[PDB]
């Protein structure tokens, strides 16, 4: 359950490039139907334009993630469409986004314990579209259990897990209405804070918050989080002290001033060591089954022929979850950390995650290299080296 946002009240009345991953769902056999992924983060503002193209030409059927953003602002989105792939059929993703000039295209190629209750929340304000989109976002250690978002004609919270269809009329009305209560605060913020930062009536702002526990085993509050970003750069955040607050620039520091007026770090730790620890073992409860099963990697080497006597080895680990792995190539016992190409991990779109990593080595001296893959699902590290 998040809390009821107090307002900034700065005062009476800077672009991020995506980075972009194209690849199939399962390994790509000519003939047989599968799924093209388009992999779009690291970018800030969050409006974005993605089309799939086939052969040069626009795919209709184009399905797209809800969008998230991560602990450094940035959104990110999977694109994905049905195909299948043929043996000489081009696909490629191309992104419109207001930090570039032109609009990136990236061809696809066919080789090439502790527990926390947080709330994402996103305020986008569009003159001359609508009014401010407003979404609540909220995870259960990184697995999205509710979400409220305001683009419908009857705005409502809904699961996002089949854990938490349990909990009765009474809970979603009050998440509900406590969400449409927040969108107004927000709202009157955005107006806000174009004059406390000098801005022009007619162009889109984002504020987002952070805002949860960390809780520990013996359900004891390890840490407390609640930080605000306008435009994708931070404003405040409580301090880990739960009793004071870092402003990150000069309007911010007309609210820290107010909200210690208010006392409104007090209100925070209450919500904070008390309702947030509550509720997130009351998750916790419901969410028993599924929320702490892992998935190990499946891991293979994959050797592909290079210019001259250098090939490459591409180590994978496939269908693993969650999303934290490490992959490291050894020679000789050590690691290559310095030569080794590395892709950043990636979703399936299935629930789980894709890594690899390569390293480029003498041709017929595949049999000296040994890839290793460290995840917290594996009893061990698995060992593994290429074979023909």
């Amino acid at each position: 359950s998040i809390i009821n946002f107090e307002k900034l009240g700065c005062g009476a009345s800077i672009q991020k490039t995506p980075q972009i991953q194209v690849y199939s769902r399962h390994p790509p056999e000519n003939g047989k139907p599968n799924i093209l992924n388009c992999y779009v983060t690291q970018f800030h503002p969050p409006h974005i334009e993605i089309q799939m193209l086939k052969n040069g030409k626009k795919i209709p059927k184009v399905e797209m993630s809800d969008m998230s953003f991560s602990k450094d602002w940035s959104f990110y989105i999977l694109a994905h469409t049905e195909f299948t792939p043929t043996e000489t059929d081009t696909y490629a993703c191309r992104v419109k986004h207001a930090s570039m000039a032109e609009p990136k295209t990236v061809y696809w190629d066919r080789d090439m314990g502790p527990h926390s209750l947080r709330y994402f929340v996103t305020a986008v304000s569009r003159p001359g579209l609508g009014e401010p989109r407003y979404m609540e976002v909220g995870y259960v250690d990184d697995t999205e259990f509710v979400r409220f978002d305001s683009d419908a004609e009857n705005p409502r919270y809904e699961p996002r897990a089949r854990w938490m269809e349990q909990e009765g009329p009474e809970y979603w009305e009050r998440e509900t209405q406590k969400a449409k209560g927040n969108e107004q605060s927000f709202r009157v913020d955005l107006r806000t804070l174009l004059g406390c930062y000098n801005q022009s009536k007619g162009g889109s702002h984002t504020i987002q918050v952070i805002s949860g526990c960390e809780v520990g085993s013996d359900g004891r509050l390890l840490r407390g989080y609640q930080q605000y970003a306008y435009d994708g750069c931070d404003y405040i955040a409580l301090n880990e002290d739960l009793k004071t607050w870092t402003a990150a620039d000069m309007a911010a520091l007309i609210t820290k001033h107010k909200w210690e007026q208010a006392g409104e770090a007090e209100r925070l730790r209450a919500y904070l060591e008390g309702t947030c620890v509550e509720w997130l073992r009351r998750y916790l409860k419901n969410g028993n089954a599924t929320l702490l099963r892992t998935d190990s990697p499946k891991a293979h080497v994959t050797h592909h022929s290079r210019p001259e006597d250098k090939v490459t080895l591409r180590c994978w680990a496939l269908g693993f979850y969650p999303a934290d792995i490490t992959l490291t190539w050894q020679l000789n016992g050590e690691e290559l950390i310095q030569d080794m190409e590395l892709v950043e991990t990636r979703p399936a779109g299935d629930g789980t995650f894709q890594k690899w990593a390569s390293v480029v080595v003498p041709l017929g001296k595949e049999q000296y290299y040994t890839c290793h893959v460290y995840h917290q699902g594996l009893p061990e590290p698995l060992t593994l080296r290429w074979e023909p």
